[PDB]
């Protein structure tokens, strides 16, 4: 018999003193297995699951395009932020779920007629160079040839019945035929593209080695039943957001988050509403919820997911600018075990800086994390270098800030996977929903930090030093 | 005294002052004494006071609308119609406050920037 | 039936530690109304109501009569 | 709004000091329907469910056959 030690989450949680991140610590327990057996699958809201728990903030210095696929390819997901033209927002969706596709179902194609001219005018316009080639020049005619970059190994007037590859000759896959043996047939051809015909011999669809490449290479993408990465949108609550989201939906988003600075409120609920009538296939994430009266009636309203967190972010001023808000620990915990009971996920947003932030945050009952200042410096994030909140400007809500870069999302959140699942291994968790059953069920235990504690982290007894993590 | 920004002004008001009145936040304006370059007044028996020096923030009739809207916000945030409907929701115990320890004051402007400016639009 | 969350403004002054502004926070509600229709008006005295709170110390770096008219005519009051 | 009174069950017996039914109370809420409506049908375990909670304990003063089958016959079960 060995007594216990610590205070579970319930009896931390209870002295209503406000904590933070960091201002308690999780005390250990036993070790068998590697750490790269832990499991970090997390779900986003009651029907998407991602393979990990990261998520981007919707802001207008991160998550582009270039980043919310740079970002799914990772196995997390990325909102695109809706400080931009809907035209805009759009164009953004498109780029990002026309990365990978599976079949390819609206090929830009040319007829015999067109040039070669032609060809590299549209390559440099979108990127694709495999040009299908059909009687009509659309989707509804006969297949006959395909003219691609090895055809252009180059004069720019010839048409392209010179150097397109005929009909005579291609190998081609009748349509009908289910995915597996498309890509067999294309597998055993030894050729790039595999265009797909009808009976009639009539263009229906096409698909590329490249995208059964980039499965092989990105093993933890997060992808839909079409095997097009997942993309997600933010939209305000004003009554022009109604055609946004007509936008949006058109560009084919899948989820979409409500931005606003307090979730609680009529408009907001009106645009649930709304959207829960127009939309009932799209997941709506309510707003920003601290309490567990602002998130009792967000699921009423029918949020599919529900963020925490108001006024502790890095780039926030708003607990300044008003005497609202609440500590993220506390926040997190008090609407995560609120809203376990009716299922709906949580992403804890704001206050993340480290690894240990984000597995305090997933042990606190939050399904996922979502991260701003941490990946606002990186190849993948918008702008340029040199050598900002997205209320930051009636009144200002941000600031404008500046972050020391670091490199690529596809270089960096592998390391971001490896911290969590070392924290979560040295805890005794074989996976995240395990250590929240853990935190639920009193066998996980924390530990208050006082400020002599808080200061053993980076003691100053050294006089200079460097860090380099491996990232 | 010891009012610095919007949220000092309306927490304030909220437990139960009906006015708020103000010192460095308006010390340094078009329409206050003196001149520029580029003090308490018991500062000088015994020192009472100090003699300080402020940024200078344009003038009352532009500046003050700004701190009207702040606190309108920071009343429309919590659901108080007026200051009058906020005091009698701080006495009747509809109100609520949490306590706000040293690692839950860190996080305002928090120092994850390297540097940055401000631009109320005031 | 959701639980109640915080400490009423008696519970928190009610542990005498000393408690500034910097030192709570005020947790929010519901929102039905525009910013714009909250409604300010304020006593200064028993006969006197200001149409917003903001007062001007007295001091010798600030309230002139330059400046008291400046505040009085944004609704507030100087001295 | 109306301030919450009482202690919830956790918080009664977080305490630790040893209460019995003869020690605390539960205080009443609203009435919107006829008592009779009430429904008992509780679980006697995993694959039983009684129409009501009554049970008779196995003792030689108690639970004959003949008291068995007059509770069976009422809705409970008799050990
Ligand atoms: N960390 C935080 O909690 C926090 C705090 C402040 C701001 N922010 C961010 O700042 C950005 C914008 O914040 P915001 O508060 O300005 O959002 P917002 O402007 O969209 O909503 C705030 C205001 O909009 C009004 N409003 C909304 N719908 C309305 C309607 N239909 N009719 C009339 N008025 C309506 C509300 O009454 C409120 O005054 C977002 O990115 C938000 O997340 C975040
Ligand atoms: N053409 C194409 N085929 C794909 C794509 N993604 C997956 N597939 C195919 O669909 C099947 C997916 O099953 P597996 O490869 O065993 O599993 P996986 O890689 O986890 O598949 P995902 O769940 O989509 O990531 C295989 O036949 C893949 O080749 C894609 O983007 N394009
Ligand atoms: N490496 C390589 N990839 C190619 C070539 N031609 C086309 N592709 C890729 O084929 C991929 C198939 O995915 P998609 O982007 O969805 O293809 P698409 O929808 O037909 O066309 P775009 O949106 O115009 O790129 C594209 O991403 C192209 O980059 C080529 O010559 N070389
Ligand atoms: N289904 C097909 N059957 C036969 N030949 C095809 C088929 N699809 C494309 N080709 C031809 O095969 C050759 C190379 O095709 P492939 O798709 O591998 O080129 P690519 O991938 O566009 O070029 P790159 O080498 O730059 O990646 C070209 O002549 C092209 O026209
Ligand atoms: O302009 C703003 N004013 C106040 N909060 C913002 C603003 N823009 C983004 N946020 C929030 O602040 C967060 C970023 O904080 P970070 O995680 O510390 O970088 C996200 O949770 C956001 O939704
Ligand atoms: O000379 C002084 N010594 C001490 N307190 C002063 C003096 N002059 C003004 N005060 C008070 O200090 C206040 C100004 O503080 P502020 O609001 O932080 O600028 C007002 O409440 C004053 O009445």
């Amino acid at each position: 018999y060995v007594p216990e030690d610590g205070l579970t989450a319930q009896q931390l949680f209870a002295s209503a003193d406000g904590l933070t991140y960091n201002d308690f610590l999780i005390l250990p327990g036993f070790i068998d297995f590697i750490a790269d057996e832990v499991d970090l699958t997390s779900a986003l809201t009651r029907k998407i699951t991602l393979k990990t728990p990261l998520i981007s903030s919707p802001m207008d210095t991160v998550t582009e395009a270039d980043m919310a696929i740079a970002m799914a390819l990772m196995g997390g997901i990325g909102f695109i932020h809706h400080n931009c033209t809907p035209e805009f927002q759009a164009n953004e969706v498109r780029k990002v779920k026309k990365f990978e596709q599976g079949f390819i179902t609206d090929p830009v194609v040319l007829s015999p007629s067109h040039t070669v001219g032609d060809v590299l005018e549209a390559k440099m316009r979108h990127g694709f160079s495999g040009i299908p080639i059909t009687e009509t020049g659309t989707m509804g005619s006969k297949l006959v040839g395909i003219v691609t970059s090895r055809d252009i190994d180059f004069d720019h007037t010839t048409l392209l019945s010179e150097v397109m590859t005929p009909r005579i000759e291609l190998v081609v896959a009748p349509a009908g035929v289910t995915l597996k043996e498309a890509n067999e047939i294309l597998q055993r051809s030894k050729k790039g593209k595999l265009p797909i015909v009808n009976d009639c011999d009539e263009l229906v669809a096409i698909i590329a080695r490249t995208d059964l490449k980039k499965n092989r290479d990105y093993p933890l993408a997060s992808k839909d039943s079409q095997k097009q990465l997942l993309c997600g949108a933010a939209v305000g609550t004003r009554e022009d957001d109604k055609y946004r989201l007509d936008l949006l939906t058109q560009a084919g988003v899948d989820v979409i988050v409500l931005d606003s600075s307090q979730g609680n409120s009529v408009y907001q609920i009106a645009m649930v509403h709304y959207i829960k009538q127009k939309y009932p296939h799209l997941q709506v994430i309510g707003g920003n919820v601290v309490t567990a009266a602002q998130a009792k009636n967000l699921i009423d309203a029918g949020v599919d997911g529900l963020r925490v967190g108001m006024g502790c972010g890095s780039i926030c001023i708003t607990q300044e600018v008003m005497a609202c808000g609440r500590p993220q620990g506390t926040a997190v915990y008090k609407v995560a075990e609120y809203a376990r009971r009716f299922g709906v996920p949580i992403i804890a947003d704001g206050g993340i800086q480290t690894v240990g932030h984000v597995v305090k945050a997933l042990a606190l009952g939050a399904s996922t994390v979502m991260m701003g200042s941490l990946l606002a410096a990186t190849t993948e994030a918008p702008g340029e270098y040199f050598f900002r909140g997205m209320g930051s400007l009636k009144i200002a809500q941000g600031v404008s800030g500046s972050i020391q870069d670091k490199g690529s999302i596809q270089k960096f959140v592998p390391y971001l996977i490896a911290g969590i699942q070392h924290g979560c291994q040295d805890i005794g968790a074989r996976s995240l929903d395990v250590l929240r059953s853990m935190m639920y069920s009193g066998e996980l235990k924390f530990e208050k930090r006082t400020m002599s504690a808080q200061i053993e982290g980076g003691v100053h007894g050294l006089h200079s030093y460097t860090f380099l993590p491996f990232t």
